[PDB]
């Protein structure tokens, strides 16, 4: 795919910049969008690289990014949904777990996806109908058949703490069944880890379209399922995400019911 | 220090073996000690390398490991406390976050400590009175002065689920004050991340002496504090650990009170 090629180039170019800013934390300094949500010059500098790169082969495509909103082009049938740095808190604390997320949707259907870990040099790619890969290895997800002994990735609603006590409950009910959780601070990498089988499932409240647009396709092409907290497909409206293989999502949702 | 030198060699040698078994997951297969606690041939194979290495320069020292218990020597004034692979669940799932933990105690006082991430090639070292380093960079911990906006590492009691509901409460009370948590699956690396400032604090219930013997010294020589859940120093008996800089541990314990 020609569009997959461009996405990997922009992801790798932006990943190279983010990495170098990590090993040389000379000029990084933050800025507060919301309570406990931050922006850095490295976010916008890597965002500029992604836009620039996309726009030498397709600057007529609409580009939707977290930091600049919708920047529509002439061809509105194709839309790049970009997260320049998923895991900004981790980056500021110099916790080396973050990634570049790039998704392409064609008239409302995601065709390609890229999640790139610059610190580990791990490249997750997906193409619709053509499977999902990690550095050239096809991903099949987790062979888990129930919630017994499962490791579940998740995130806390530090952007929507009005649902704090609701989230705490859901964790305990799941903890009553599952073995452990993982809280990594990167939703894109959490979804990539579900598709790779490094964890068994994922759930978070109120994600943002660019947080999961690429990661959702990784899970689906690894044989997985994505849904909202009530089993429906209206998570593009809500940002309430449940992801995993069919039985786990099944068992996860039954526990949630 | 001559003993620090040997500890790094055994950590790196065992780390090299664990790494190679990760990139070539040919022969790994697990075994169940307790519910949701596993052993692999790679644990004991790396444990054998550590014992062998320690025992070419000091086989008269007592060695305490998770998988073999106490193997006492003639000189019982010095004791190596070894975790060959902290993060075994992560290793089986091929989640690349684990480490080798090696601590040396001399008549009951920890003199040296090593935590080695083989996947990231990150070497955390500490020597009593001589500071803590990461790949030759001295660590000072987190400059956080309260719990506002803090990232706290923690673990779930999947080995002692009788305290599940007590742990869930404590998380919610802390979540009422702090921004987010991190759940990585490696207590040794969590403690190393507290000393490096990648996270701001740590708390877990019922850890095991080799889980934290090396990591505790990393925090202390980074200017940090370790205590039990009631502010005392009787955590060698309990395994209930709170770690961070003095104000955070202070603020963490006040929230816990
Ligand atoms: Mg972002
Ligand atoms: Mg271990």
């Amino acid at each position: 795919h020609p569009m997959l090629n461009i996405a990997v180039r922009a992801a790798r170019k932006a990943g190279n910049l983010i990495a170098k800013n990590y090993e040389t934390p000379d000029a990084v300094e933050a800025s507060q969008k919301g309570s406990n949500d931050f922006v850095t010059n490295v976010d916008k500098a890597a965002e500029a690289v992604i836009i620039d790169t996309i726009r030498k082969s397709y600057p007529q495509h609409t580009i939707i990014t977290e930091e600049s909103g919708e920047l529509e082009g002439t061809d509105q049938d194709v839309q790049w949904v970009i997260d320049p740095l998923d895991g900004t808190t981790n980056f500021i604390k110099r916790l080396p777990h973050f990634a570049v997320s790039i998704a392409v949707r064609i008239k409302g259907r995601t065709e390609v996806a890229v999640v790139y870990d610059p610190m580990r040099n791990e490249l997750f790619t997906a193409t619709r109908g053509q499977g999902a890969q990690l550095n050239g290895y096809r991903l099949r997800g987790s062979t888990a058949r129930d919630l017994d002994g499962t490791i579940l990735a998740t995130g806390f609603p530090f952007k929507a703490k009005q649902y704090a006590t609701t989230y705490i409950n859901i964790v305990g009910k799941l903890f009553n069944e599952c073995a452990d959780f993982r809280r990594t601070g990167s939703a894109a990498l959490d979804l990539a880890y579900v598709a790779a089988g490094r964890v068994d499932g994922f759930f978070e409240i109120g994600l943002r379209p660019w947080d999961f647009a690429a990661g959702e396709l990784l899970v689906r092409e690894a044989g997985g399922i994505v849904s909202d907290f009530t089993g429906g497909h209206n998570y593009m409206l809500t940002g309430n995400i449940v992801a995993g293989n069919p039985r786990v999502v099944k068992a996860m949702l039954a526990n949630m019911r």
